């Protein structure tokens, strides 16, 4: 049996798909408004009706409302009616005594005009 062999040949090398080239990477933040007009500024804002408020109440005339509507009187002791004795004769007589407890009603009813001082003495609003 005899044969023959030869050794000039190929079947498979390496073969390249690429040379010059190059490639590169990128990033990037921000912060800021899209859109819309604004202001820096603060403040602070108030309105009022003038700060106070009237009413309907008026003086005294000739047509009147209530002779009555209370307790006919309380008695009085030490207060503004011993700066108030002796000013007069005649309104004065009870003034002296005091502890008649119901007389008070008919006497405020005109001292109103006589004096500011009698309301005090038998109300004595001085804060105690």
């Amino acid at each position: 049996s005899e044969s023959e062999l030869d050794q000039e040949s190929d079947d498979s090398f390496f073969n390249e798909s690429e040379s010059e080239s190059e490639a590169d990477v990128d990033s990037d933040d921000s912060d800021a408004k899209p859109y819309g007009p604004d202001w820096f500024k603060k403040s602070e804002f108030r309105k009022q009706g003038g700060g106070s408020n009237k009413f309907l109440k008026s003086s005294n005339y000739d047509s009147s409302d209530e002779e009555s509507d209370e307790e006919d009187g309380k008695k009085v002791v030490k207060s503004a009616k011993e700066k108030l004795l002796d000013e007069m004769q005649d309104v004065y007589n009870k003034i002296s005594q005091a502890e008649n407890s119901d007389d008070w009603l008919t006497i405020s009813n005109e001292f109103d005009l006589i004096s500011r001082l009698l309301v005090r003495a038998q109300q004595q609003n001085w804060g105690t």
